[PDB]
């Protein structure tokens, strides 16, 4: 979707690149930089084949790490674009490649990256649908943005860089995968600091759907009318804490013994 | 696009940052890095007022140094707009415009700046007239992209800059200061080791439009009708070389000897 088409189309793109840098596939330093990504646009699969690879994993999925590397071809591009119709040696081509990819890699990293992660987060939700996955990607990335205008992104920060990862992940992570995506959220609200993580950062009106979403998912787990009974009333809170989730996760252990 | 038409564009396009960025102007360090840019963008000059500065000097008129202090400001502001509605506490949004400006600084830089001002002078040239100030523009850049071909521009390389310093400034050069242009193109051609700089490179149609122009140019200046004569005796060469701006001068010398 909104992720692995972009992904697919920076592999036609770097591909497109390299072939208009390369016209005669005699660039092999350049090629075997890029044959991982290379590959699947000379294997004539179909734009829907790709995006199923994306997906599932098979295939450079990095947008952030794809994007670098257009850059470094881009740029590449640009030059032998330029100088038309004059031809530059084959060695002095890899030798001026070299120099952009160092100067590119430091441009594509820092704040920069972060700056761009974030826009990912947030183009996503631009017009998302309000399901579980994208409850808990908002909530993520609210507390990210909170913390950013709070710390920056220009140093290191240790609880931000974790929003990144698992926020990231869980926006490229399938839209079906419902026990991964409950996983993944509990998991960051149980592995942060703060007990009420969302509490002046999101509308009360979001972080009761929040609560209600943690009750509906195990709900329909509980193998006893009396571990349903209480965990019912745990909806009663309006604000998802850490108390919360482990009031839930002890209904599903005394459950789990039956 | 007109050069100082473009100056003009991104220093409005700073001023509008800098307003979306600090609107109450309590950015005092950064202000004071923008101030002359500011103290003309941010009152009601007409375009034409701004574009008479830049082509006079009065305000910066570096087309590449301003492109790179603008992206600072849109990096800057790309970080404030995608926190939003959280906010940043003004000693954090200038301690990290200091680290943006770094980074920043370090991208346009090096290769990649003359990349953008040969892919500047190939976008001016597309397609455009054929005019004495066009003709010894595509010249120059013509043996630019032919010594940047052999050479490249991740390494330092002197004739290649002096290529550049003469290519922007007769790029930015008025189209009417006539007989600046050919001052301009007569010395690049007396002080480079060439004798015939062209020949192999640009194609010899062009060579003789070359030479053509230098012949229509010189010959308003001829007062007497046998100097006119002597001046169409040096059309029956189709290669611009030392020798014939040399044999030009000399019936403009004469010429004035009476």
């Amino acid at each position: 979707e909104q992720y692995h088409s972009q992904v697919v189309g920076k592999i036609g793109y770097i591909a497109r690149c390299m072939q208009t840098i390369d016209p005669e596939n005699n660039l092999k330093k350049i090629r075997e930089d890029y044959q991982d990504v290379l590959i699947w646009a000379e294997k004539n699969y179909r734009f829907e084949e790709i995006l199923e690879a994306s997906k599932s994993g098979k295939c450079p999925n990095d947008l952030d790490a794809l994007s670098r590397r257009s850059l470094i071809l881009q740029e590449l591009l640009r030059l032998v674009s330029s100088i038309s119709p004059f031809k530059m040696k084959l060695d002095l081509i890899e030798s001026q490649y070299e120099k952009m990819k160092q100067h590119v890699n430091l441009w594509k990293s820092d704040y920069h990256v972060k700056l761009n992660q974030l826009n990912q987060l947030t183009d996503y939700l631009k017009n998302a649908a309000p399901t579980p996955k994208n409850n808990f990607l908002r909530a993520m990335t609210s507390v990210l943005q909170m913390q950013i205008a709070q710390y920056g992104i220009t140093e290191d920060n240790e609880g931000i860089n974790q929003l990144f990862k698992l926020g990231l992940h869980l926006l490229a992570m399938a839209n079906e995968k419902i026990d991964e995506q409950y996983h993944l959220f509990k998991g960051y609200v149980k592995d942060q600091p703060e007990e009420s993580p969302f509490e002046g950062i999101l509308p009360a009106e979001d972080q009761k759907i929040l609560v209600k979403t943690m009750i509906d998912y195990a709900m329909p787990k509980l193998s006893s009318k009396v571990l349903q009974d209480k965990l019912s009333a745990l909806s009663s809170s309006d604000v998802l804490t850490k108390t919360l989730l482990d009031s839930i996760d002890r209904i599903v252990k005394e459950n789990e013994k039956l």
